[PDB]
């Protein structure tokens, strides 16, 4: 039917920095072998996808963006044998190939399939499959999601419930999973420990929802944005700080809140300055510190080694530590089972074709998550 | 007897950095109500009792260096239940109150009673019990051991077998329990992975012994003095490899030699270059690197966090994590059952007076651990 044809459907495409997205009407081409083509049902607006708008991460123009989102299987490539049409799937924009010596270490997740690190903009084969006006477009860390059509390789799709709610669930593709995860799996946070956590948009209080579900007993919220405060103390967030009421550096702040320092640090914002507040945080000799925001290209910190000497522990991770294909299953069945809630991270909900204004959403402040329906 | 009176002796006392230790007569006070007299028996030299030599660890001058070493009790203060006079000890240059945060958290071991960060040169109680021609003279980690007697706080003492070998076991108070521990404590060094060590002195060699008995695939010894080579082999390193051998950076050619790096990688020199070097080494998706080399005074690395982000893992800490006055004890019961071997360590033995020059064979690295008989 459409079934190894080229699809012609809408997309949102980013021809230059700094500009609006322009929805476009592109070809998407069949999928090849071990390859599956989705029909995209839900799209949320992750800080990421902004950070490539804005230039702090460089990417290939002209490109589709998008990476936390749901679909459901159109078709399937030869040889594939996870997923059949009609299969409610998550993209996964870290793959697990399964195969690879990453894949194969319980310990992590960065699959060396990926195209984060040094971005090709193109799928696993090293071709695009997207094109516009006579123009190939550049696809987004292996799943350009903001699309009524894309086309991911197999190890980057994951199978869910055939009852989940795609408006809801898409979150797992990258905010909720990467926040929860940081704590649960990341700095593996302790009951009756302290943390703090740098950032309130959606994968922060992600980040203070896994915190508590840790038993955390202490969840100190930072943010310059008080507006942000209501919804962290709702995830559970026991304090809410913000930096600008104070003459000393926040890190002091907090050191003295907590006789020295905190047990579990997260920075989840995206900044020099704040990556080395919450490094500074953490108590010198027991204190873990967690890096998930994505720091602006090419700019490097200045650490002085005895921070880390004294008995600290630096970690960063993507897409909260989970080995996506297997995790995002499991991640969702909890949701049907109702371990946890996403309701409170969707502050807005708009049509695809509004995707500009889910954009306006984000800079402005007052949205955590905008999800993007088809 | 001297038990409660002032006692004349030798001590090496650094008057002036970059210069020879001056051996003078120093009066030594008796032991407050919390502290301990020791007679000295023997004495390692350790590179960072160098780095303050250089100028590269600051402390207060004039000052009694000398931090691993092992001696006998002379007398206590009324309040002493711990140790007894004629009792076999070693000081703790990071002392084990007992009371404190970190003293209670069973996961760390940096003591808040230390005099590391910003050194005072004194005891606990904020003075001093050394003075040479009339001038008082500051201590050095609380232990100031680079001297026939020395006088040190109670926390900073464990008892230890009496049937020891002094000679041997005084490298359990630095060099080894710190190398040992760094790979099986603080890396957790887990059975078949792949560690890169950098620096083989008597702390890097330990490392090797502590990946060894964590049962480590491969020990990649690295160190620009081929000379060591032998002795790494010796301890459990599978490769060893000379920096200066190669045309490209040695993080490179370990990346090669290992399918992207290897799981743990160990700093044990205290230079920049190799922090990063070694850093970088690891697998940017599964590696931890541990700093185990104390850092030159007032000097940054500049790091981008991507290095994190992938999924590393960097940290660094202090006597090889272990909770001094609890590990001791136990480190040298080991021992005592041929539990691990210190020999190959303690390649030279010179009497206390010649401890310029045993400092002169660590400069031109003919030596590993050389230990001063008093
Ligand atoms: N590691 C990963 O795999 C991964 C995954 C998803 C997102 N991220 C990164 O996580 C970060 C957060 O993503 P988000 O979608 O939640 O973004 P967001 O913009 O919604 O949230 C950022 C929050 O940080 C707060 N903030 C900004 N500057 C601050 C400062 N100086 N001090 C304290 N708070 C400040 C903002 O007010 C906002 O509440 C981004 O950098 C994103 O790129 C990383
Ligand atoms: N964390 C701690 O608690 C702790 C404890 C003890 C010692 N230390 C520190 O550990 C480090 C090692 O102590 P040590 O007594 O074994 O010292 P050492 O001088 O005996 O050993 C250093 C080794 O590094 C090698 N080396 C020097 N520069 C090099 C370079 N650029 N590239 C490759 N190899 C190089 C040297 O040849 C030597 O083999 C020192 O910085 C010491 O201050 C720290
Ligand atoms: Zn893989
Ligand atoms: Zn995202
Ligand atoms: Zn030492
Ligand atoms: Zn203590």
């Amino acid at each position: 039917s459409t079934a190894g044809k080229v699809i012609k459907c809408k997309a949102a495409v980013l021809w230059e920095l700094k500009k609006p997205f322009s929805i476009e009407e592109v070809e998407v081409a069949p999928p090849k072998a071990h390859e599956v083509r989705i029909k995209m049902v839900a799209a949320g607006i992750c800080r990421s996808d902004e950070h490539v708008v804005s230039g702090n991460l460089v990417t290939p123009l002209p490109v589709i963006l998008g990476h936390e989102a749901a679909g459901i299987v159109e078709s399937v490539g030869e040889g594939v044998t996870t997923v059949k049409p009609g299969d409610k799937v998550i993209p996964l924009f870290t793959p697990q190939c399964g195969k690879c010596r990453i894949c194969k270490n319980p310990e992590s997740n960065y699959c060396l399939k990926n195209d984060l690190g040094n971005p090709r903009g193109t799928l696993q084969d090293g071709t695009r499959r997207f094109t516009c006006s006579g123009k190939p477009i550049h696809h987004f860390v292996g799943v350009s999601t903001f699309s009524q059509y894309t086309v991911v390789d197999e190890n980057a799709v994951a199978k869910i419930d055939a009852a989940s709610p795609l408006e809801k669930v898409c979150l797992i593709g990258c905010g909720f999973s990467t926040g929860y995860g940081s704590a649960v799996k990341v700095a593996k946070v302790t009951p009756g420990s302290t943390c703090a956590v740098f950032g309130l948009g959606g994968v922060g209080l992600s980040v203070v929802m896994g915190c508590k579900a840790a038993g955390a007993a202490r969840i100190i919220a930072v943010d310059i944005n008080k507006d942000k405060f209501a919804k962290a103390k709702e995830l559970g967030a026991t304090e809410c700080i913000n930096p600008q009421d104070y003459k000393k550096p926040i890190q002091e702040v907090l050191k003295e809140m907590t006789d020295g320092g905190v047990d579990f640090s997260f920075e989840v914002i995206g900044q020099l300055d704040t990556m080395m507040a919450s490094l500074l945080c953490c108590h010198e000799a027991c204190g873990t510190s967690v890096i998930v925001g994505v720091p602006p290209d090419s700019q490097n910190l200045s650490i002085n080694p005895m921070l880390l000497l004294t008995g600290r522990t630096w970690k960063g991770a993507i897409f909260g530590g989970f080995k996506s294909k297997e995790s995002v299953p499991k991640l969702v069945a909890d949701f049907m089972a109702k371990k946890f809630s996403l309701d409170a991270l969707i502050t807005n909900v708009l049509p695809f074709e509004k995707i500009n204004e889910g954009f306006d959403l984000l800079r402005s402040g007052k949205s955590i998550r905008t999800v993007l329906t088809f």
